């Protein structure tokens, strides 16, 4: 038996769109200590990790790791018709190929239950990048997400500069070149080398919709190394991004 | 001849919204009564019944009955270009050809005057569907048009069953299966006995929109017999539909 | 060789979206009385004029007169994403092939900067219209805009007909035919004989955009002559637009 409920399906909604703009299925580790997603585009250039610790539930029960594998496209299409205000409880009950998930009113007025049909999604192969990172940028979500979307007017990268003065983001195409700066400190840059890597805009686009869940995202990166975009779910989890970099 | 000013065009746009989206054309009943429409889907599954009593015109003259034909299509269009908050009198003279809506501001600084060409529609064969309904369910219009299309993400068929507890409505499909049950009372049933019959979300979707008419929708039930979707427009008139169910 | 800044992007913003809609490419006659876009449309019947004086800017310097081509398509996409409130310095280096837009924060915590290439346009054959007008009617900015896109319902060709009572803006097609009438005073006519004058609305839409500029427009008006459509920019420019009568 699995029990997780959320006071405001908010949460769950914000979330699972994020997810869904990288991959349409994923399996989700629901282990006891909270519930994890770990997930890489068919390209094999990003990955998603997402943790939701057990703190994060007003009820939560996972007493042994059960793997449920999950169709986003469906979960996401039921997500938008519950209010964000009503709760939402996701459970399972031990050799069922079904999962459940029920919304209820804060009055009680109103009950909703959707029961959605599980997968067989073999294992991420590749996992998190063993990396420490020298430069982290934190910022906030919103402006990071409006910066992709200006330097996605211009091409389909982007060249992240790292410097003790603050970060630059680049891009060029047909409409001609442009740049954002950002000076640092808000901007709070820390950096061991001044570090410049370049990103696929399209990848960044779908991380920014992480402004959804979290004010501020702070991004780590480390010369020739995937960067990581982290969103902090309050203190009770988080959801972090990996992108290659674009490599001549 | 004819003349049927409306203080405020809202209550026209709105209701020509409505019953377009079952019908293309209709005929306008212009009776010393009031004005009538009644009509019927291609499918010949869904009915509308609308009347508007001369109570609800700050100037109706109807001396007889006139059938006046029109394209909702082209009717929508110009309505959707006119100001809610201004008159709109519908006229008709002797063998016109057209109908003249004319608009004007409150403050009479602006006048705004349409002609619409008369079409030739042969009289509906189906008659309202009079019948004694066991089940009566009311509830909140816009909660009613949430459900209709949140059960329209698993399926096109709605399942109602009216219990003395409460309402329940079922759709299936290839997303999965969902339910959203509403606790009796503000959700008023009047059941003199259990009722659960089954019905096309389409048509429900198109009802659903009388919601910009009325803050409450009473549907009746009577087994294999139409149901009835009532939407009161204040104390000046209705707008009904009746629909065929599905039964195996 | 040229710098002009104005406090608030929202004119460019506003001013680009206006003149991209009748043309793709325009030359901007900068010279020390300030900037001077003067264009046709592809057909030959209307012409935009736009003059911002130096007193326009925080910040205006041309030495010289030179006139610098434009893709308004680009400029448009670029102005897009560059915030109301930010400062916009455009300049130009002497034979640079690029014109720099440089957008600084009020705060001056961020810093864009975007290059376009410059074009060569040829087109020059714009000789402004002789203004004999004998009709000025003055009326709300986004009431006229209204009124068009309402006209657009019913045909492609709108006849506008000026009386001492005030102006009428007939329309007829296939919807049927509809009018607007204005009454005069808020209206403002001043005529010396009866005026009625048709026009393309294609254009007269793409004139009304100018509501963004301007609480207010003008339209002047002469038989067997183009009209004026003018947008006043706070006294420290203008917005004029004439178009031939398709009574032609
Ligand atoms: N460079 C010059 N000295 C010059 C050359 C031509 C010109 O033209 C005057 C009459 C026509 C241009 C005035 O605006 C239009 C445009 C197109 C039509 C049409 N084709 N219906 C009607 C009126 C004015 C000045």
């Amino acid at each position: 038996m699995l029990e997780a409920q959320v006071q405001f399906a908010s949460l769950w909604k914000r979330l699972v769109e994020c997810i869904n703009g990288l991959v349409n299925e994923a399996n989700f580790d629901c282990n006891p200590g909270g519930l994890s997603v770990q997930a890489m585009d068919s390209s094999h250039v990003a990955l998603v990790h997402m943790l939701l610790r057990d703190d994060c539930f007003v009820k939560y029960q996972c007493g042994r790791n059960s793997i449920l594998g999950l169709n986003l496209a469906s979960l996401s299409k039921v997500l938008k018709i519950v209010d964000s205000n009503d709760s939402l409880s996701l459970r399972h009950d031990d050799d069922s190929d079904v999962v459940t998930l029920t919304s209820e009113n804060p009055e009680k007025t109103r009950k909703c239950e959707y029961q959605l049909k599980l997968l067989e999604i073999e294992a991420e192969s590749m996992g998190i990048p063993e990396m420490d990172y020298r430069s982290t940028v934190t910022l906030n979500s919103a402006e990071f997400a409006k910066i992709v979307r200006d330097m996605q007017v211009f091409g389909d990268t982007v060249t992240i500069a790292i410097s003790k003065e603050g970060v630059k983001f680049s891009s060029s195409g047909d409409v001609g070149q442009g740049y954002t700066f950002l000076q640092a400190a808000g901007v709070e840059v820390t950096m061991e080398e001044p570090i410049t890597l370049s990103f696929a805009l399209r990848f960044m686009g779908i991380f920014a919709k992480g402004s959804t869940l979290s004010e501020r995202v702070t991004l780590k990166f480390a010369k020739d190394s995937p960067c990581m975009v982290e969103y902090g779910i309050d203190n009770v989890g988080y959801l972090r991004y990996y992108l290659a970099p674009k490599v001549d």
